[PDB]
């Protein structure tokens, strides 16, 4: 029922070489594993997001976000990754997001908790 | 268990006067609705997240995200919300985050699509 | 001169204990020097930036920024933040900002270069 | 002389064609001019920034930032942006930053008041 539900669903790859593997529902949830190419990860973690199921038509993208907790059956990095973005559909689909990452700090660490930054997905690796 | 699954699961409160009422899972899921005091929002949306179910131990905050998109059955903002923080608990609990909102755009305006804030949640008003 | 030349020059406090001493100029500019509480650094440190010197008069704020590059005469932490926000007057008037601290780094390392967090400065602190 | 100051300094261009002219001075000054190819904006306005003038001797990028606050003598869109990154010398030197574009607002719409993005700056116009 979603727009982009298929466009968005299947595997997807950033500059980095992380994967990303997402199931996009009909009610706006997306539900996947994300495997990291750096950092303190290994393997595959469990991810949750949402999407807008009926975008704008003017050929705007699609609204989406995810996040993953950094813990899973093998390491736990005591931090969280949400990416904020947008799916882009046509020959060459993108998700173009930008990231927050948070790990968990003493109240005196606080104010370098978070990183910023920004991921380009494609369908194929770059 | 989640260390911190009590802790967490209920009624959050920002300084917009924004409610988040979320259900941490054992397993690291966050599920449950957001409220928006301001924009382009009315009614509950659904909210999907994660958190560290096994935190440190050395007095460090719980890392923890969420996203919202802002679609429900009574309006349609094109946009969604990533909540990026940790929650700290005790007397005064508090989740403190630093979000990303970004809007479906063109590609050529595209570099106005995301808007960067923070907030902090409380269990008051 | 700025509109608000006067309401921004002086000294500032955030809520870290950091010292922010600045100067604004009718031309925009904003020269000064900031000393950190926290992180890879010790006395003083040159910053430079802008504002906005003929704002809107509906009541918003003014908007500003300026960059510090962590390296003076004792200390070298190969990074600089820059603080983008707005300066709002008043009976307690504020500089509310966000900001963005990069270190250098390694290509293979460029991921994790920059920092982000948020500034609320106080004339009293 | 600062190690990056010949590097740094001249005209650059980010991926959306604004330009972006640079003086890097010993001292850790950057002055120069920002044009914007989107957005309220018209012709050059004044930056002002500063850069480590001692990076490390690692390969590391070199750290730098600068604000432009948009108002100039055509136009004035109550804004100011900050751009914080790094220079990265050698075989197609870049200056890849990530920006804040902060407007002023009322007390009500503050939460509204911030845009983050990220440009990437090479010596060859797009
Ligand atoms: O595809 C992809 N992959 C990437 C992108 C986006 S997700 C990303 C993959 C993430 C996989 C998990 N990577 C771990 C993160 C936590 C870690 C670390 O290196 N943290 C940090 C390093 C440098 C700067 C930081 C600033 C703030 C906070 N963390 C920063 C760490 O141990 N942090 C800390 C431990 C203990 C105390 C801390 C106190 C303050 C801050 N950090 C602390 C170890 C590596 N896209
Ligand atoms: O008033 C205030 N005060 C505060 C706020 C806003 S300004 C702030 C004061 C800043 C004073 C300078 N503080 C130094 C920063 C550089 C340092 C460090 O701790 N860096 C980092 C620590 C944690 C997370 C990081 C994420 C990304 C990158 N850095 C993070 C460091 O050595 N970093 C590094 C060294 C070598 C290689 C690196 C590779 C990647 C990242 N960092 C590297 C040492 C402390 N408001
Ligand atoms: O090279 C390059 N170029 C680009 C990049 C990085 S710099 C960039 C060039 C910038 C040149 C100036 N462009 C003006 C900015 C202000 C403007 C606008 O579109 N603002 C905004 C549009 C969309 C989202 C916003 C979110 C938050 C705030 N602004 C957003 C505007 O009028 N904003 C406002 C007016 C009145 C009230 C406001 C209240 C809240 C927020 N904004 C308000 C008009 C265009 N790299
Ligand atoms: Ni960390
Ligand atoms: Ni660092
Ligand atoms: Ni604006």
């Amino acid at each position: 029922m979603g727009r982009d539900q298929a466009g968005i669903t299947g595997t997807w790859y950033n500059q980095l070489g992380s994967t990303f593997i997402v199931t996009a529902g009909a009610d706006g949830a997306l539900t996947g594993t994300y495997e990291s190419a750096v950092g303190n990860a290994e393997s595959r973690y469990v991810l949750t997001g949402r999407y807008d199921s009926a975008p704008a038509t003017d050929g705007s993208g699609t609204a989406l976000g995810w996040t993953v907790a950094w813990k899973n059956n093998y390491r736990n990095a005591h931090s969280a990754t949400t990416w904020s973005g947008q799916y882009v559909g046509g020959a060459e689909a993108r998700i173009n997001t930008q990231w927050l990452l948070t790990s968990g700090t003493t109240e005196a660490n606080a104010w370098k908790s978070t990183l910023v930054g920004h991921d380009t997905f494609t369908k194929v690796k770059p």
